[PDB]
């Protein structure tokens, strides 16, 4: 009569998830973070409907109560050139007939963890875990707190979110593949609202944003830029994905130039004017974020089967495709779905299926978004103008955004625990079949 002990390794956006999703379904969660999670870094976050409808569910309706401002409400994306001028009005009305948000990492998480401490989530923060280990009946971490002191924990499995630079990771792949260096990264902040307010000259950002939020997309000779707004022009944020060689490393606290985004814009016509926006930016809130490309993991889940990476940890996808909070609450939502339907005698097995689920789809996205990382879509704009093609498609698939992760998994669990303890392939059908095969992903 006790209830599952899950353990989580990392509270970013994922782990809060998984915590919120395994709390809610009836199992014991003791998650662990080495930082202070509510300090305000980063810029803006997006959820796709994929993830909203997850997000819905929690605490019947709760969470998307609190977000409720952060509901985006573009109803395009307003594509120009280098002079500024319009040259598309791309229609978001079927990816908006579901809510999606757009809003600062540091809300999100905020309220993520306000309801995972409701709910009766156990949170440690100040935690270091290291050392996880496993055998047939249990896991456990050894949770290191700031003054050296080591406590062992022990749970029924470890769930482990923490992150892009993971160390759990080599506790299931221990010889680690070095991403590959796109060439391209991204400056992206978010802009202070006040002195943005009170600057005549940028106060033509503010028309209609309380109507509908801007999302205006500039393509330039080398640069990609975004200027969105959200919450009725409380929030604003930009990024510009640019050409960048450097040995950049891919971390959120790291100083950038300015400069170097003046520079990249002034030289055109639109430059002055984005400028007048982008300038408000606070100096030591620019991040210059390399665009790095990561190879799908050979799988997720440990020799025992105690010991599961999701999120960042097990699909890195750059911040410049939209998925990628979204897919790390999809891993989420699975794997919690999982578990309930196998059961505390069965953990291997509900971890294994949620890999089997999860895999080839998370997979395709992030393939996928090398693309994007690589530039692809560019082309030479002293012939062409941008339009659509030119846009990331991504966060328009309807197989994608439409999807409902978690009516898959209760139709598909049977089918998959089939294919698990017979030893055969199991074929995914929460993605297209031509991309599986097109994309090179191996099962796992
Ligand atoms: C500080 C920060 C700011 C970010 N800002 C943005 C942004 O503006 N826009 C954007 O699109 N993406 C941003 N990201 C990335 C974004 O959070 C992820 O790409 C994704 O949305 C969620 O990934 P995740 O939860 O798997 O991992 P992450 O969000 O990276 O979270 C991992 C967490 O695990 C913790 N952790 C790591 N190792 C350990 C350990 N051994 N023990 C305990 N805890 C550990 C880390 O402290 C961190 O809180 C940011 C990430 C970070 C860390
Ligand atoms: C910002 C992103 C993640 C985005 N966020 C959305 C939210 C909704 Cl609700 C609908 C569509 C999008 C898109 C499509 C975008 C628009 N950007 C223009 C330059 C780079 C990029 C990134 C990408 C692109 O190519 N496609």
């Amino acid at each position: 009569g006790e209830e599952v002990q899950v353990i989580i390794v990392g509270l970013g956006i994922v782990g809060l998830a998984a915590a919120i999703e395994c709390r809610e379904k009836g199992h014991s969660v003791h998650a662990f973070e080495k930082s202070n999670i509510l300090k305000s870094i980063g810029d803006c976050i997006g959820l796709q409907s994929n993830a909203t409808r997850i997000i819905k569910r929690w605490g019947d309706g709760a969470v998307h109560e609190a977000l409720r401002p952060w509901i985006v409400s573009s109803k395009e994306i307003r594509i120009h050139n280098s002079s500024g001028r319009l040259i598309i009005r791309q229609d978001l009305s079927e990816v908006c007939e579901q809510p999606n948000y757009l809003l600062p990492r540091s809300e999100l998480i905020r309220v993520m963890y306000e309801h995972a401490l409701k709910i009766g989530v156990e949170i440690s923060l100040g935690v270091e875990v290291c050392e996880p280990s496993e055998d047939e009946e249990g896991a456990s971490v050894v949770a290191l707190t700031r003054d050296g002191e080591r406590q062992i924990v022990r749970g029924d499995f470890i769930i482990c979110s923490d992150g892009v630079h993971s160390k759990m990771r080599k506790a299931i792949m221990p010889q680690p593949v070095e991403p590959r260096p796109s060439g391209y990264a991204a400056f992206r902040a978010l802009v202070d609202t006040e002195t943005l307010k009170g600057d005549p000259e940028a106060s033509w950002v503010f028309e209609g944003v309380e109507e509908n939020d801007r999302f205006d997309v500039f393509f330039l000779s080398g640069a990609q830029i975004a200027l969105q707004s959200c919450n009725k022009g409380k929030v604003f944020s930009w990024f510009c994905i640019h050409q960048d060689t450097r040995n950049l490393l891919d971390v959120w606290t790291s100083p950038a130039d300015p400069n170097e985004m003046l520079d990249l814009i002034k030289v055109w016509p639109i430059g002055q004017r984005l400028w007048s926006v982008i300038r408000h930016t606070q100096p030591q809130k620019f991040i210059n974020y390399p665009l790095l490309n990561h190879k799908p993991l050979d799988h997720w889940v440990s020799s025992h089967g105690r010991l599961i990476l999701i999120g960042d940890a097990a699909h890195p996808l750059s911040p410049a495709a939209g998925q990628g909070a979204s897919q790390g609450i999809e891993d989420a939502n699975v794997l919690a779905t999982s578990l309930s339907l196998a059961g505390r005698q069965r953990v291997s097995l509900a971890l294994h299926v949620a890999e089997r689920i999860r895999y080839a789809r998370a997979s395709a996205v992030q393939l996928i978004s090398h693309r994007v990382n690589e530039g692809w879509r560019n082309q030479d704009w002293d012939a062409y103008e941008p339009n659509e093609q030119n846009i990331a498609s991504l966060p328009l698939e309807t197989w994608i955004y439409g999807h409902d992760s978690q009516a898959y998994t209760e139709q598909e669990f049977e089918m998959v625990v089939r294919a698990v303890q017979e030893g055969e392939e199991y074929h995914a059908t929460n993605l297209p079949d031509k991309l599986r095969v097109q994309l090179g992903i191996r099962n796992v």
